[PDB]
Order: structure tokens, then C-alpha cells, then sequence
């Protein structure tokens, strides 16, 4: 249930918690 935003404004990682 983790998630991170980072550039470009594309580019997101979910991890699995």
C-alpha cells in the first residue's frame, strides 16, 4: 500500500503495501 512519484510526471512506483 506504498507509492512514490517521481519525474517525469509519468512515473509512479506502487509497491504491494
Amino acid at each position: 500500500g506504498h507509492c512514490i512519484q517521481v519525474p517525469p510526471m509519468a512515473t509512479e512506483i506502487c509497491f504491494s503495501d
